[PDB]
């Protein structure tokens, strides 16, 4: 998969000099480099949302406007899906459709598979704000 | 799960070859060792290699905790006796979540450690060299 840095300087939203304080101001908080794009100016937060899911091929979805299931949220027990930032919010067959505000995170990933075994996966993303929101709404 | 393998990621990248690959493959052989740590006692992977390539396979960054931003009221949240066992410092916290630099967070005994040691609260890992965070248990405790 390409990097979230270079994809964004391919893609002409922020420039090589940009990336390149932002990175260095990464070495410097641990915060992911979207988010430290953000708070230097370089980057908006819908442009971060849309490029992620450019990285990442996944669809963005608006939670607030979204038919969830409400049936398919069960699927997930609350203590797990809050502290993944994972809403089940589909289920066709035996594929679930899965928001997520940080997919790239890969030990969620590895929980998700733990946590529900034996399905097929579909993910989506959705700002932070929302997820939250949505455990709240359908918990 | 899955992370792309680290000998196929370095060997892609440029660090080290096909051959050295195997040859570290067949060394590394009920020695307790791991690849990355195989690669280096060879002589074909410096330790900084290892650690940038780590946390490319991780999707985490490294930081330079010499100088990193370090909230000194959170690390507390970890007694030190675990901090240092688990080679891990809590740098961050705000609502539920840590972040938290590890030396290590591709070991997962150590994590399984770090999650029921810290309940309750979510976690963001970044790496930093083990160095660094030995100064930092000196430094916060
Ligand atoms: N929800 C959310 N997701 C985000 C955000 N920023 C980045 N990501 C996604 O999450 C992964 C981890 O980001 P990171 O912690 O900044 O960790 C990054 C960062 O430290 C660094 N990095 C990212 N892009 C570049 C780059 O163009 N050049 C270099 N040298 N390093 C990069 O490598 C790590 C891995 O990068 P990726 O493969 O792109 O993987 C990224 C990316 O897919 C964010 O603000 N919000
Ligand atoms: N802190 C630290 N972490 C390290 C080090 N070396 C590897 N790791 C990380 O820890 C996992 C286990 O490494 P392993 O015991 O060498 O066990 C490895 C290794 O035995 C083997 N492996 C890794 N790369 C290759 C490869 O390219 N080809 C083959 N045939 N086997 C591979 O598969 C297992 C799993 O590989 P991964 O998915 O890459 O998962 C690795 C990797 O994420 C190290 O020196 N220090």
């Amino acid at each position: 998969r390409k990097r979230l840095g270079d994809l964004l300087v391919e893609e002409g939203i922020v420039s090589e000099a940009q990336l390149e304080q932002a990175l260095n101001a990464q070495k410097n908080t641990g915060r992911r480099l979207g988010d430290t794009l953000i708070s230097l100016g370089f980057l908006s937060e819908t442009q971060l949302l849309n490029f992620l899911a450019q990285q990442l091929s996944l669809p963005v979805i608006d939670l607030s406007r979204a038919h969830v299931d409400i049936d398919a949220v069960p699927l997930l027990p609350e203590v797990h899906a809050r502290r993944l930032r994972a809403l089940v919010i589909g289920r066709s067959g035996d594929t679930l459709r899965i928001a997520m505000s940080d997919p790239a995170d890969l030990f969620a990933q590895e929980a998700l598979l733990n946590q529900l075994p034996d399905y097929g996966f579909e993910f989506v993303i959705a700002p932070e704000k929302q997820l939250v929101d949505g455990f709240d709404r359908y918990y």
